[PDB]
DNA sequence: GTTTTTAGTTTATTG
DNA sequence: TAATAAACTAAAAAC
DNA sequence: GTTTTTAGTTTATTG
DNA sequence: TAATAAACTAAAAAC
DNA sequence: GTTTTTAGTTTATTG
DNA sequence: TAATAAACTAAAAAC
């Protein structure tokens, strides 16, 4: 439960600087390579196949995958060239209604706080920003690596407190063809009800606490036998 | 176009044939780590901290590293003793308004494909999805894993679509412990408005066209150079 | 052994893949026609009257009889533009209980089949229907008609099987009004009870194993000797 | 309106007079045909193949194809060995209970009918047929060919009929072999109770009344609109 | 010449078709009344005492005479009033051995009539009543009127038919008592002995060849001669 | 009750006068025509049909109706010629055994009695015949009119007595011609079987006490009504 | 290719 | 004598 | 084109 | 002296 | 100075 | 089969 990185928010000449923390943590048990016999972690290591002996990475040059195969050098100085990687403070972009945004938008998020001690300016910001309900947007970076990033708050039941999403790029979305899909088809009224009613059967409340994930009960009873 | 996975809405009896294609694929391509000397591609191997010697993948055991440093290999029952590790279909639990679910969960998204044969039965459930704007939470099998996930319906206009979210489990979502926020803090309405009218000066609708990733592009210059 | 068609059981949300097969294959020997001298297979050729000659089947027009024997002119058109061809899947309609249902109008007979490996639903449709006890009307299709069916599940013993019967249209059924059965009768118990001892006596159980079909068994003989 | 047959049932000494009517009359039009250009009424013709001749029905040799297609000669004297052909009296077999039998095994149905002579043999035979509720298996004959058949009574609201169909051989009947439909199969509660909910909902009676042959009354105002 | 009777044995429901032949006919030559004077037959026109008049058929009306002498007419419609009565077909009511019945009581005899299509249930009848060998003593009515009777199987050389015979009532039957015969007789052994030798010295088997309607036969002769 | 006439018994020099004594009677009610106006018995004379006049049986002659109908006359010298119609006494002919004579034969009967105040040679003869059997047939007459007949002993309940039976001339009976039974026909041992254990539910024991005449016993309680 | 089902003829039987 | 059932081909469809 | 009831003769022998 | 129990007759309907 | 937490690969398996 | 699980490593800021 530490803060991934410093984070100061130019809002016009009003800045908050906003300490970043994550709001998720994988729950799956992680595990490592143990060899039988010994018993010990086991670890890869650079391995030139042409040379055939091991190397270290930063002698190795990463490569994209071409098509072609051909020989790739990455080079530090394209990522370097771009301002936002290096900005370590946050960037404000615009504000967008949430019913705008869809829920595809939204990938992984991280609660926000102001580091200094004075919430003054970012309880003003969040409220402001529930009343207007339109969520901000920031170009956001993180290990000189700039992302697309938008802002939300939340009310808990003890506090409320705004908070950042990661934003996929809308040009990675790929829109599918059904050709079946697109088909016509008619659809019966008493059909209709009934389906309806099947549904209103089935459906029932939200149950968060119930959801469970069986699989990693059984990592849970695993681990009581370690 | 690629069929990632395939199957039927298990719902009951329904069964409708579906099958599922990955919603969305990244723009950045994987890469292959390659070394200028050896003017080709690289593969790893593994060797042990211990044994000093490669030792190959399989006889590598999947163990857990505890505090206490002790491993022990993951049974195969265990890990195929869940009833729903064989399911190749996705399984239906309840339905429930979408506000009711909060969007932190969602994690991954995969679009549903119907069959001709019951494209009826697919039409009719889109409909009625529609219809009662109340979202679906539903089990999830993948690849011999078991993920939480909820399904809704989509438009692309006369073209609509039903898709599934991998939902994050309940658990993840860890909750905020701080103290500098549990002062407490006093709003001015001046100051309030004086913000608020920023804050809706600047305001504009969604463009996701408009963003572009100027880091994609050097990529693509990048290829382009290096061939 | 071969399936008939491939179609779906449509009720509804309900979608469950069937492989219907023909239950009862009529295994009287068929017969052959040959010219008697010329010892070859016969073949029918169609002359007409009035042109004098042979005329292609294509070319062969369909006519209708109102009694008077008068003909009628007809045109593929009005034939396709009832809809019911389109039909490719059974289309359920309404559950009727088991005892209702009249048996003389189960003309023939056919089984169903599992295609996707999803067999749940199928099962459960046929348990829910084995414990409710109420047959299935489906508006069964075939080669471009239709014909009102029954559908209903007989445990084999070894597995419950689906099944569906095509019902005669409850039309075609003819009330016959005798004017003889309605004269007045009068019975005294004395040929009461001759007629059950008598009917006792002859009562038994259904026995299919001695049932043998003595024509084609006797037929068969024959075909075998020669 | 005419009786097919006539005879009586030659059990023990009952002997009663029956006069066998056709159950079901197709009322389904059949469709003749006529060459159009000429509208002349077509008739077919018996050709020898080789001979590319007309040839007479009467010369006509029936044939048999064995496995392999092969023809087999056939002679008269054969089919008129067996003398069952001749049995112009329904015998009986024995008498069964009436839930014994499958409502798969009899497709064409047949009513009966006395003379007024003995109208009350007949009358009171039914009456023990219905009492007992045990059908009889009648080895019915009809036209130099014998079928096996039920016999039951099916009390129509002002007369108590007795009703005889035609039973298919218990050899023809086809057994069904299912491996998919072996492999074992799992069920669970909730889903089995929400279907047993649905049929309920679709529950409901038999009616005769409101079922019509769409297809067949469409054609009938065609043909009244070409007439 | 033709048929006297005809109807369907009622027995159970066994109801036997059959038809009725009267099985003997008188052979004395009948004889009508004429007047040789006037050269002319005789017709009979009755009337009453007090009447003098002529009264037709119609306009007489049946009576019954007492001891007292009084007279009642007979009503019409209680003569039909028993169900027995109005039956056009013999029935039977129960069986009995051949010998119980006595030989007394035989007024007429009758042939059975049986049907072709028909035939197996009379014939087998028939075997199977000749194999008990139980004379069946059965309810007979004919012409509006009721009378007892019994059938016997008799076997002609060529041919085995039922008969039904005409049984007198018992009622009919009387038994007066003669005081001569209530004497005491006694007769020696040498007598019985002495009688017996020529009663058995004198019998011979039936001659009914021998047997013949003399006086007939003379009548016959002259009706030839005068004719 | 009086004897029908007294008929004297030869055979051999011994003879039996014996009276003859009607066995049986017809127990109808008696009936006369009667006008229903007149309540008066019917009488008829006999009008010549040509002449319409009433003729008396003196005046007329007896003829037989021919298919000409021309008339035949007879003479009562050819009856009165005959021996045996002339004898009041009755003479037997020939012993014929009684199983010989079929139940056809006789179709009539009355009670034979002794004259004789001694019954010595009637016993003797009743005690004769029914050791032997055999039946003693006679050329009875009665009213000038000779029939043959056969007479019997039967044991009444007290004593034993003889009665002679009115023996219907062997010419009468007529042999049928039915060539449809002729026609073969098979039996079924089972069903042989069922018709005998038929036969057997049906067969009990004689009941001539219950064979009631129900129209002479409803028209003897309409006599008692009136 | 293959079976199976449907649409009409003929052809013959029963009354 | 026309209604009806039985044998049959051709043809068309579904797989 | 019958063949069997049936009242009324008609008789004939009987207590 | 009167009775009545059996043949002859056609009347009449039935099939 | 040490840790965790995450992006980037980077294999490796599987519909 | 490329997407996805599983793991290695870079770095990265946090106290």
């Amino acid at each position: 439960m530490r803060a991934i990185w410093t984070g100061s928010i130019a809002f016009g000449l009003v800045n908050v600087p906003v300490k970043v923390y994550s709001a998720t943590a994988d729950h799956d048990i992680r595990f490592h390579q143990v060899h039988a016999k010994d018993n010990g972690r086991i670890r890869y290591k650079r391995v030139c196949e042409a040379c055939g002996e091991v190397v270290d990475y930063r002698d190795l040059a990463r490569a994209y995958e071409s098509g072609d195969g051909q020989m790739v050098a990455i080079t530090d100085d394209d990522i370097a060239s771009l301002p936002e990687e290096r900005s370590r403070e946050i960037e404000v972009l615009e504000f967008v209604p949430a019913a705008d945004v869809d829920p595809m938008m939204f990938d992984r998020s991280y609660f926000l706080e102001p580091d200094s001690k004075s919430s003054k300016s970012y309880v003003l910001l969040a409220k402001t920003l529930a009343e207007t309900d339109r969520m901000a947007i920031v170009h956001f970076t993180l290990r000189n690596k700039t992302r697309l990033a938008a802002l939300r708050v939340k009310d808990f039941g003890k506090r409320e407190v705004m908070m950042v999403h990661t934003l996929l790029w809308p040009d990675e979305i790929r829109d599918p063809d059904f050709p079946v899909l697109d088909q016509k088809v008619e659809i019966k009224p008493a059909e209709l009800k009934m389906a309806g009613q099947v549904v209103d059967s089935m459906a029932d409340d939200f149950n968060p606490d119930r959801y469970h994930d069986t699989y990693q009960e059984q990592l849970q009873e695993l681990i009581d036998t370690k």
